[PDB]
């Protein structure tokens, strides 16, 4: 099954900027433990990876989850998780699972950060647990995506 | 008169993904529904259609508008109807008629549809009819635009 | 068909009074105007008019519409959009079409404008066409009835 | 005991306009329960019914209550119950009992309706029991004039 | 000069309800001591009183101040001060003097009587002297009547 | 008909303090008032009586309502109407009709006693007629009890 | 009787800065015409004026309005009006009759100039007639004072 | 490794009640899925289960987590975590790893839902996963505490 | 004179947790102080202390003090200071003197504890001295209740 | 030791007016009994009184007490407890110990009094136990005092 | 140009109190910072300085700018930035070009510091440059003077 | 030194569009303002220019001056400003100097431009004196670079 990986602004410079917030593992880094996740499990998943500063890019990717290539999205909004309903409006349009992610807890740091329009949108929000949280996601997501074969075989 | 129909982010998902809250007709039905009010009545209406889910593809359009080729713009926003202030800023230095579209009364959702950035910087808005508002809304630019030839 | 045109407070004032806000066009002007697009369009519309200053006299209104003689409802609420629950409440009792219509940008005045209990209680909304926003309710309210029939 | 019964705006279309709401049981019948209340357990009680969709004819109606005929009332200002304050005050100027009654719960509704100007001026409110509301008033009516009596 | 007193819901009852907050004087007496004030100054008013607690009368009589009949307006609103948008938009599309007096200081009351719509629309907000304020709006209108006169000659 | 008369904290206090604004009844007289109206009406009704200043323990009693025993709960929650979305919750989850119950007008006290978090789960609220209301609620637990028999 | 008028921050500038909002009427101008209605109208009233633009030093005059020599004060306390909760707490301590006057209708302006702490400590307020609202201040205040005389005896 | 599981008011009625908002599985039966779930991956994890209605046996349990026997907490606060400052408080005085699970997405309910007291003093939150939930959190804290040891050695 | 010292929620942890931000010196040390205080005094204070994070257990806690035997209140809420207004109710029936003391200075925290029901219950309130607060409120309930039996 | 008093505005009028809510006791009443306080104990401590209705006196004497003369301040600044961020930002730079008193418990007037720009940055506050909350004071800051000369 | 520089309550404790918010160079230090960006730019100007911690002052300097003496002014309000209607409005009717300094950015630091009603009454406003801003304000006053005159 | 200048949405209509609001000079005219003060005043600062209304494309140039080929960074995010978490979250994480500019005082227009999310990231912040207010802004920058340098 196709798992997509979407990674929202300013994610690039993990692991390169403010180490003592976000992390010394970089999003590449990330995305390695991901696979190598996928490939110990040997889970029968493909990942691809997307990181963009763009919300057009992000709705133009969700969009795209439409052919019966993509089963399950995991999301990283970054910024856009607080301000974006275009976004949140594209993954309620999308009508395949998709999990937010957060390596912060967002409810412990400012209050603009409160608000999730995305998170609202998806099933299931998991943060506060740096890049351990995207292993939490495929977790999820795998066990997701078998319930929903057993349920419509 | 040449019209600019400007189409925001998840519009050309319609009549593919949630019928009962946007409809069945989509995006490309619509613009040749446009095509035919325009034709059966003989209008001397250039209709010119673009989507994005990009905000500043939009705001570049709206610029793009500035050379006496586009007389007046039909919106329909989406989603940043709500939160940007960008565009709202495009259509207030933008100079000419502008007309916001929402296939939803935007009034009768989520508190956070109610804020209109865009709308309050069109001369006119319209919600709530579906498809039939952009009809409404060329019927509307057409009224506007003569009315704005006779007067100069 | 019968549509019921009600126009709420201060609107019979129209064309007498503050000009450069409202406009230059009475609201007896308005109507005639309705009555040509119906009439040069051969539409099978017969409008009624009313106007009053009375939120209790607009509820009586749409109340004595239930009997089958009146098919839709085209509203200006003037100042009670903002305030009236009870006559949003008349609406959404009434079981038929209404088309909430402004004059103006009602996103675009004051704050206390902003708010339309009726305009959420409507199917569709208009507003800031100046009087053209009749026309185009007149054009929507034809094709919904008409669109409601085949559906029957 | 001769008790008022002031029925606000809409209040006449129950029964005939969304029974999924309000029920099937009209205005008619509920006045009907109320006199069949006060006769099987023979309350010395004349009851007066009166409908309006005009605030001011409420406020008349409450102010008609001045004369040593009428000891109480019993109102359900429908929507008005979250919009006026005229209402409010004729009710603190009465100086009689008057309790509000509610067919919904208005705690569990829209967040508009949750203020009631008119509720925080009755001696007490009711709400959520649909039609048997109405007469949990008479029972708390009857209570509070024999209350005043005996202190009298 | 013809100048209209309109007395707005509730009014009708002062004196016979709640004297401890709007006084023993009734309505019909403040209107006689208006009466007895334009006598006694000789002032060239004739006075029209009008109450309702109908919202729809108070707009239909404020637009038949339309005629040059009726000079100015002197009004309390009542409890439609706080909530009628439709009075306040009345008083802006009249184009005559409109003075506002309330008996008590909406100020120093419920938090829900601070807002008054109508007073906003006024050019002239008087509150708190009861009925003295009445007498108030009368002197006031006269000089606002009369220098207006001035400045048309 | 098994019937839960749950009342919340502070409530055993009644008529030994503040007695200017809760009265001079003390809950023990209310509970005997209660008895004493299912007797003068023959309500096929018996009482079970639970106060509690905890939080726990009144989740605790309307989970053990679980087993068909108790067929309806009256409730007055005290300050935690105000607070507990827990309570709430549990009101949500029991199944069975709750009615709920105060002594005053909790819409003319302070402004934090307004939202009701139980009262907006409950099927109907009663407030401000004293000790008389939760008779009112009796009245009403009997009838709603009754109406979901006749429809079994 | 002496009648103690405080004139608040800015007033001094009156007639002289922004005529388009405040009017060309200056302060000294406003004055005179107090001084002229008591004359004219032979009224037993000494006024005094005196305008500041420090909050203490109005305080510090109210506070001198204890000795039986002042009867009544008449106040403008221009932008204190909205802001000094400490001036409100002067006025009510005070226990003598304060009216408030604005030359502008405060409901009628920006939102931060609605709530006026002060106002709601006097026993009336009267906005928006321009200099005029302090002669009708007068006629009050010496109506106001004749009543408790009357009801001293 | 003992790893304390609490559940807070209502929880106990998971499966029984409502099913369509919270599902078909029970209380009990999400224990067992925990267990299993350590049994299968041979984790160095005891569990132990406390479930109350009881914001007071929360906090006293919390605090029971001081000796050195418990070293994680996974819990479930209820509608205790829009409300309770107290147990917020709690969490930050234990010093030990505590991780919040909801079953349902609290970004996507009623308003009075969004604001966790609790969840905000948690290192992290899971939310909308159903009884998965939980297994995320067993994976969460094993990883967690595994990465505490690492780092103390 | 009786004296009940009530520590409300997490106090017991005091010492033993985030002494940077509570201190170093725990609860039992505290009221040992406090006791030397008495002691060292000739003060003819009894004083009892009582901790628990249950909120039903400081109602209970406070409404046991109804008999004479107990005569002032000295309390620390913890957390529930913010959020009980059963609390703050339970004070306010209690009929005698309550203060309320805060170790830190919550008008310079989270804006979540800002609000104090409790507070505003009590005849006074001190924060922000750490324990010495405690030997504060010890004085001033000394003198409160002295002061209470010369006027009777 | 050197203790500094800061009365702010109106706090000159005690005991001379509105005696129901500020009590009987004058400003120079207290201060003599703040003197006692310090004689009679033995305290090592020199008292200076100082009252304004300005609050640049305010400032002006909190910079003044910068010169090791004045160890610390107690202050009461009276309503520019909830308006002055200007003295508020006087006390943080003031780098001693600051104590605010108020004679009223501010949790439990007008909402505007809730507001404490002053106590937010001072130490500690006290409230509600009108002139002995200042008594309550000298003993926290010798308290205070003592305390940080053994830490140095 | 005659440039008045006004700085505002606690400014004068600048460098001698937290020099980790507001830094270690002293208000004389700005001062003599100004004078020298003067020089070395050969800018026809003569500055004139002053600090106060009274609000009349500051009103009062304002003022005394009406005579052809002062074309300018630079002003740090302090706190009285986000409290200062009178001195907002001292500045509108001071009809001279006022420009607004802050040493810290004011839209980083508490939520109370945002607003500045000075701030929206001035030209421009600077901050979060430390004494830098003093001179980047000059650079603008002198030519927004010129601008001034080049016009005249 | 190496400066980017980074220009928001709806700059580059500066001149064409609205000139009583923005004034006539245009986003070309401008830099060039930019680089003659650089030369009239032998700043060793090399500029680099960059407008885009995508508030992507000011990330990814924000990000790109991670290589020490830029030093420090002028922006004026136009409407970006008050909506752009994403964009103060890129100046965050940058770690070199960014000044904010705004042509307009966004303290004196709706209270929609009131915030800044950008602003707040910056170091400091600069509005209301139109185009000069970039070379303010250099003017700081290289200041700001000099200090850090003398400290490196
Ligand atoms: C290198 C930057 C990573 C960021 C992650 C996040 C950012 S910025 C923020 O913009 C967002 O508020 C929270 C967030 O999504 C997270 O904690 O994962
Ligand atoms: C296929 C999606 C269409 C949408 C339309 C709209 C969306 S999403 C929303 O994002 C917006 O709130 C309302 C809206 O502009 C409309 O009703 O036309
Ligand atoms: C002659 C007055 C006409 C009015 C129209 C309207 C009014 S007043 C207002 O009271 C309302 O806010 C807007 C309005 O409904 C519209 O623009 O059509
Ligand atoms: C036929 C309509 C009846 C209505 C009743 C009521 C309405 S409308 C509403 O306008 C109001 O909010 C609640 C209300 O008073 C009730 O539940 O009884
Ligand atoms: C007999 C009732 C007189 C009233 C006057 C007024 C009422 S009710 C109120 O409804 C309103 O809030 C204030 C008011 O207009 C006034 O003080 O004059
Ligand atoms: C002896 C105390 C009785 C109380 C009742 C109530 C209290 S306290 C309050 O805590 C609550 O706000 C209202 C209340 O439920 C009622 O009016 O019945
Ligand atoms: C020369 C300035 C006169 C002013 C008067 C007033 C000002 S400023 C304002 O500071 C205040 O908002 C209203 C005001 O008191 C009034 O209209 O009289
Ligand atoms: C049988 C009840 C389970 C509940 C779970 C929850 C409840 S009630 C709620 O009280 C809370 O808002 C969310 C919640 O913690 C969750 O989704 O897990
Ligand atoms: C060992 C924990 C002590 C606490 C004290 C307090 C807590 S937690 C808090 O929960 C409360 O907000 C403030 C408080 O009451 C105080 O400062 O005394
Ligand atoms: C003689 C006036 C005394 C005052 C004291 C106070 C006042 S006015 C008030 O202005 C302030 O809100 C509370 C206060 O500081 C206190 O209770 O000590
Ligand atoms: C020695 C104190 C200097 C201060 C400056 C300022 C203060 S206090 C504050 O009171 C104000 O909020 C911000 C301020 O104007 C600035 O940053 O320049
Ligand atoms: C040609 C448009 C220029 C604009 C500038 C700005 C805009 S739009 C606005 O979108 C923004 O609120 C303020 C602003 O950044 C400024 O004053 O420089």
């Amino acid at each position: 099954m196709k798992i997509l990986v979407i990674q929202g602004p300013n994610l690039n410079m993990l692991g390169h900027r403010d180490p003592r917030l976000y992390g010394m593992v970089t999003l590449d880094q990330i995305h390695e433990i991901m696979q190598t996740f996928v490939k110990q499990g040997n889970l029968d998943v493909e990942l691809e990876f997307f990181q963009t500063n763009f919300e057009g890019e992000i709705i133009d990717k969700i969009q795209e989850s439409v052919g019966s290539d993509y089963e399950g999205i995991i999301i990283n909004p970054g910024a856009f998780s607080h301000t974006s309903i275009a976004i949140a409006d594209a993954i309620m349009l999308a009508g395949k699972p998709v999990i937010e992610v957060h390596l912060t807890n967002i409810q412990a740091r400012e209050e603009f950060r409160k608000n999730s329009y995305t998170g609202a949108a998806c099933g299931g929000v998991i943060m506060g647990f740096g890049p351990l949280g995207y292993n939490m996601a495929l977790m999820a997501m795998v066990n997701i995506l078998a319930e929903m074969k057993a349920f419509q075989e």
